[PDB]
């Protein structure tokens, strides 16, 4: 007798459990077991994520709801699950998306010096240099406290509470609320702060004393502070270190991209489809009976969307293995999610692997790792899968 398949399959980030394709083919939704003891349905093939993805009925906000089987433990308090739903209300959807574009004055030129900066450090100390720790998460860092329009010393210290705040855990976790309240009291100091003038703070800062958003909480304008800078540096920091890896393994597209960089855009989008940098699949709580496949998903059942089982998908990107850059469905992969709750920072999460890499391929045209790739430690029980240091040599 065997226990009933538990989630998730594996926390190494540089290849795909052959568990997927097997699952795909088989079993595209089925039952699973996750890390809190709870029952839920994924769901793999492209055709049956998108329908979930597609379908409100299928919500992210009562994934939240008391007694509802969970995928994890909630390291935010529970109406933050609907964040994007408190922002759309308070009518202050267009001003957020306004201010996370990558198309800012002189934002990706900060973007090109910052990523230009970190490297030379990196040179002048010598290999091996570890990517992660030192390049990737700065810059994700330094970009969010531009993007927000916080100074740039207060980013190192938002940054540590990352590591607990995007846990994938069975139960509550006290340093999570430790460092949630502290980082909401940071966000409330910079409203009241007059220096902050610039970026998205400033932008929330000046709409919190216009009449028309008077009754808006101060409880949701800084909430929108501390969601954007973390979910912005844990996903654009960790999408970039593993797109490093992918490409270090692929020495010949690597030559390609540093030979023509006018091919980076397409070759992140590639870096894009076939990353494995989201640890579970993405919750949503059915709030009717809804047919999925050869299944019957019932009112109030948990159903987990697994992105790499859509993006691998050899119905939909045939050899979903191999990075091809003239595909004729290029941007139609799931990497930044699809329907309501598709990614509203998209444009700057290109745009910061666009240029990362670029300024990597310049400075290190022979980047490789400095340890065999068995070497890197992948985080475990957290939402991303990523190296605890990435060494390299060139
Ligand atoms: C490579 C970069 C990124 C990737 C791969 C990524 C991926 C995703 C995915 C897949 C979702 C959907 C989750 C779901 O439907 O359950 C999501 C949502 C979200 N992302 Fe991104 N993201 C990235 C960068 C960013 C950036 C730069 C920001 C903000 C500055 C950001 C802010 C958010 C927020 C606030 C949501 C929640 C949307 C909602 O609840 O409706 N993301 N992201
Ligand atoms: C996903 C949902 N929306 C949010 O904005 C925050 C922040 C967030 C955004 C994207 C993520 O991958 C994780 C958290 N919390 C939520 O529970």
């Amino acid at each position: 007798a065997t226990v009933l398949l538990e989630v998730p399959f594996s926390a190494r980030g540089d290849r795909i459990p052959d568990a997927v394709a097997e699952l795909r083919t088989r079993e595209p939704i089925r039952k699973v077991r996750t890390i809190t003891g709870a029952e839920a349905w994924l769901v793999s093939s492209y055709a049956l994520c998108t329908q979930v993805l597609e379908d409100r009925r299928f919500s992210m906000k009562e994934t939240a709801a008391a007694g509802a089987p969970r995928l994890n433990a909630l390291t935010v308090p529970p109406e933050v699950v609907n964040n994007m739903g408190n922002i759309a209300d308070a009518g202050l959807r267009k001003a957020v998306m306004k201010a996370i574009t990558p198309k800012a004055p002189g934002l990706e030129q900060f973007l090109r010096d910052t990523a230009n900066s970190l490297l030379d450090n990196l040179i002048t100390e010598g290999a091996p240099a570890d990517l992660r720790n030192d390049f990737a998460d700065p810059l994700a860092t330094a970009l969010h406290c531009k993007v927000l329009g916080i100074p740039q010393e207060d980013g190192p210290k938002l940054f540590r509470s990352l590591s607990i705040a995007f846990m994938s855990s069975a139960d509550p976790i006290p340093a999570a609320k430790i460092n949630w309240d502290r980082d909401i009291e940071y966000m409330a100091g910079i409203l009241e702060n007059p220096n902050i003038t610039t970026g998205l703070m400033g932008e929330l800062s000046r709409l919190r004393k216009d009449p028309a958003y008077s009754h808006v909480s101060d409880e949701l304008f800084a909430t929108i502070g501390v969601t954007f800078f973390g979910a912005g540096v844990i996903s654009t920091g960790s999408f970039l270190t593993t797109a490093l890896i992918s490409l270090i393994q692929r020495p010949q597209l690597r030559n390609l991209l540093h030979e023509k960089p006018e091919l980076i855009p397409a070759g992140v989008e590639e870096l894009l489809r076939i990353n494995l940098s989201f640890a579970d699949g993405l919750p949503r709580l059915a709030t009717a009976d809804i047919q999925v496949g050869d299944v019957l998903v019932r009112k109030g059942e948990l159903v987990l969307v697994l992105l790499e089982g859509a993006n691998f998908d050899p119905e939909h990107f045939p050899n979903p293995g191999s990075i091809e850059l003239d595909r004729p469905n290029p941007t139609s992969h799931l990497a930044f999610g699809r329907g309501q709750h598709f990614c509203p920072g998209s444009a700057l999460g290109r745009r910061h692997a666009q240029i990362g890499i670029e300024a990597l391929l310049k400075k290190m045209p022979g980047v490789d790792l400095a340890v065999p790739i068995d070497q890197l430690v992948w985080r475990t029980r957290f939402q991303r899968r990523i190296p605890e240091r990435l060494p390299v040599l060139w």
